[PDB]
């Protein structure tokens, strides 16, 4: 997260860290057994880390649980990042408490101008690199589809939306991948892609979760 602020420990209790020896992606807890993240985060050897603030220090509220199954969206296209969503089932159910809590799925899509909270442990610099160890947060509005498509001609699909600031300075970034965009209590987006980070006229692009709620619900019910 570039241009954000330190969230505060466990203030984003649905935020998970995906760990394969090291943090590599965010995700969002959607019930005690399931996390949703980005398909571009797919790999083997995933341990889900819940209740994290400092990902380098055991602070006392963590739960570490291995993935038992990962399901990349059936239509994910890695060339275009279309359908960039993946479900991860946990080997055992997380114990839900104030610091480890699910986030609701959309009941409908969200409109341009709606304000959202984006969070993660990704890069905090727009040029060069600096990775924080505590969770960072950013408030950002959803941008119009037309400004999104104008910023990224030939690359925005119906399963994507832009959020952030066209002026630059405030954005998600590498390492925030797969993490949440929460707007009025609903998980509307997943950190997906963009050109650089926090650059002028290059806002963040996010998976449009409202398009996937039926798939998520049916997949969880059958698995
Ligand atoms: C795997 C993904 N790749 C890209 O983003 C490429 N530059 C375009 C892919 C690509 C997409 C569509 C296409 O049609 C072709 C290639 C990535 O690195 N995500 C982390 C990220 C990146 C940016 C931001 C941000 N600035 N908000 C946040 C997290
Ligand atoms: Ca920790």
């Amino acid at each position: 997260i570039v241009g954000g602020y330190t969230c505060g420990a466990n203030t984003v209790p649905y935020q998970v860290s995906l760990n394969s020896g090291y943090h590599f992606c965010g995700g969002s807890l959607i019930n005690s057994q399931w996390v949703v993240s980005a398909a571009h985060c797919y790999k083997s050897g995933i341990q889900v880390r819940l209740g994290e603030d400092n990902i380098n220090v055991v602070e006392g509220n963590e739960q570490f649980i291995s993935a038992s199954k990962s399901i990349v969206h059936p239509s994910y296209n890695s060339n275009t990042l279309n359908n960039d969503i993946m479900l991860i089932k946990l080997k055992s159910a997380a114990s839900l408490n104030s610091r480890v809590a699910s986030i609701s799925l959309p009941t409908s899509c969200a409109s341009a101008g709606t304000q959202c909270l984006i969070s993660g442990w990704g890069n905090t610099k727009s040029s060069g690199t600096s990775y924080p160890d505590v969770l960072k947060c950013l408030k950002a509005p959803i941008l119009s589809d037309s400004s999104c498509k104008s910023a990224y001609p030939g690359q925005i699909t119906s399963n994507m939306f832009c959020a952030g600031y066209l002026e630059g300075g405030k954005d998600s970034c590498q390492g925030d991948s797969g993490g949440p965009v929460v707007c009025s209590g609903k998980l509307q987006g997943i950190v997906s892609w963009g050109s650089g980070c926090a650059q002028k006229n290059k806002p963040g692009v996010y998976t449009k979760v409202c398009n996937y709620v039926s798939w998520i619900k049916q997949t969880i019910a059958s698995n």
